[PDB]
């Protein structure tokens, strides 16, 4: 199945290319070459740094004639600095205009924790913690919705929301739309069973981000595990004669997840892609589950303390 | 959901309109009723023998502007006799003239199993069992694969096909259009667990029938089991003041299986549509799960020992 049924009933393609990290000069090649490859879904977002620079190509690969619009799916996220409702618009329409785009596909508050609004993305406070927003996650959802009713995005979503906090957002009063999508960290080391599960039982769709552990992530120590180095998982490869890579896009695809992985690698964008032409068997599958370390790769440390800092729940 | 998605960009709607035993003096009001009701998913097959009264219904209400041919989803199956390549072209006509229909949005392959070519339905031998056709299953997909490219279907399916008959249709040398649909028997008593996620896997929708046990079979015996008498499922049912009949048709859509109920009454078939208001819980789909008992109501008896029998086979 090359594309999931969102509740909007948008049929989102299940796998997209990642932005974050790819620096501006070399996200516009790789958005053309992704395009060109196939994907047709891509993933962006304001903290990213670079949507200005994804729209470019999606605009030289539009006036190329090599898509139309409504054949992509563009997503972008709403960053934790303009969680404050009268900010929420705002910051859409910024987005879009640095995209060049007259609608987003599916728009997601990229955290459950909102922060002090101004210039910078991480305002830190005098001991290193981010200083927070006011604001409450239901008036944002509210802030969200007045955009799908405003015709600026198809669909909205939630990014790192626990499933406290998903649940919230679900029985909310006089709830317009419900979140389409929650794309959470997933891989062998943090496979996220439980929080999947309850996600696709309220019928909202999971989207796995870091599929190969993040390797360029700013922060990585040279002592934490290496996904794409696990010896048992290239192990797996070998039978497949696919890359770990392969191997690690494939594992999430067959639990019905949209992977996202990220690469401004021209040859590497097109090896990210062949994955619809095998099948990790059951116990593949099984392996690959009992990899789980509960290792976070995006935990944003800065926020451990704030009132809706995500992970301290089981999930 | 209320609506999958098929491997050609189709939306199948989730609940639909059984045929089978619907007499013609009974099947107009019927789906008559059903589309006031709000069902726009109607299932036909030319066995039935009803597929001319089923048409005027459809005939009359698209006349009275209450629905759009756009809207509806209007399913049909080739009779075990047809299965010869030369044959099936002209029996989806049949099918297409009865239902007055310029076209139908999903054609199944009743059964894997072909008859002899005749006026009869069911050619028995001396021994009453039925007289097969040596005839090549692909080479009948063959003929299937051009009713899409002649514009007659919008998609292709098949209909109580096992896991090793659908994946030789999945191997199948140059296959242009793969089974969007696979029409299996699902029930608490018959729950289809290891097909149904075989199929799932490949994409291949699953449609669930008898899913109220079939009580109006012609070869029901005092002894067999009634689904719709379980105290148990009553139970279920009990709790969620629904009824037994609307627990049993949410069982197969919380598992993402289009269920499709018969009834020529108007009453219950407003009742069964009745069925998008409530939700099973996690315990409720396991009580469900643990009744199946492997029992049939629809086995094909006197193809037993036909070459392509499918209920040897495991799943
Ligand atoms: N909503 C959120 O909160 C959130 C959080 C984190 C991430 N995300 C989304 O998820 C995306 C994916 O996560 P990610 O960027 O952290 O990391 P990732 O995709 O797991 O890893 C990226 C790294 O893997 C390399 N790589 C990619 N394909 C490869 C291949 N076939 N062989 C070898 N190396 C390969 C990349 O190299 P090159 O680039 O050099 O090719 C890059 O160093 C993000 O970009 C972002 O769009 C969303
Ligand atoms: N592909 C295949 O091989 C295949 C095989 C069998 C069936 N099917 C399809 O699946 C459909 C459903 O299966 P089915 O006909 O075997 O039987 P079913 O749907 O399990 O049950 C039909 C019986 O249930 C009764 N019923 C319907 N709604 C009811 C309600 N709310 N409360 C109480 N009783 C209710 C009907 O009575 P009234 O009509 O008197 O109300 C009838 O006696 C078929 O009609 C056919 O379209 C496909
Ligand atoms: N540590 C974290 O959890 C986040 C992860 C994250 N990447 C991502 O895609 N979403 C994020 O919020 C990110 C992105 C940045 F541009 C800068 C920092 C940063 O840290
Ligand atoms: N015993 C069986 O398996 C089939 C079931 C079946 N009902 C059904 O919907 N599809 C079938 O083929 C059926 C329908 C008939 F009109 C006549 C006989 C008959 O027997």
């Amino acid at each position: 199945a090359s594309r999931l049924l969102l509740n909007n009933g948008a049929k989102m393609p299940i796998l997209g290319l990642g932005t974050w990290k790819s620096p501006p000069g070399q996200v516009t090649e790789a958005v053309k070459v992704a395009i060109d490859v196939g994907y047709r879904h891509i993933d962006c977002a304001h903290v990213y740094q670079n949507e200005n620079e994804v729209g470019v190509a999606i605009q030289e690969k539009l006036r190329e004639q090599v898509v139309k619009r409504e054949e992509l799916f563009i997503v972008s996220k709403l960053w934790c600095t303009y969680h404050e409702k009268g900010l929420v618009k705002g910051a859409c329409q910024k987005t879009l205009s640095d995209l060049k785009l007259d609608y987003l596909d599916l728009y997601l508050i990229h955290w459950p924790t909102g922060f002090k609004p101004g210039k910078e993305f991480f305002p830190l406070d005098e001991s290193g913690n981010v200083v927070p927003s006011d604001t409450n996650i239901l008036d944002t959802w509210a802030a969200m919705e007045e955009l799908v009713d405003e015709g600026l995005v198809k669909a909205i979503g939630i990014s790192n929301f626990n499933h406290l906090q998903v649940e919230m957002i679900l029985n909310k009063p006089g709830l317009k739309y419900k979140p389409a999508v929650n794309q959470i960290e997933c891989h062998p080391y943090l496979t996220q069973e439980k929080l999947i599960q309850y996600c696709q039982s309220k019928g909202i769709v999971v989207t796995a981000y870091s599929p190969l552990g993040s390797p360029d992530r700013p922060w990585a120590k040279p002592e934490d595990p290496s996904l794409l180095e696990d010896p048992r998982i290239k192990a797996i490869a070998a039978k497949h004669n696919k890359t770990t890579a392969q191997v690690l896009i494939r594992f999430p695809m067959q639990r019905n997840l949209v992977v996202i992985p990220k690469s401004v690698t021209p040859e590497r964008i097109a090896e990210n892609f062949k994955v619809f032409d095998f099948e990790l068997s059951s116990q593949d599958m099984t392996t690959l589950l009992s990899y789980n370390r509960n290792w976070r790769v995006c935990a944003l440390l800065s926020c451990t303390s704030h009132k809706d800092y995500p992970f301290h729940e089981e999930f």
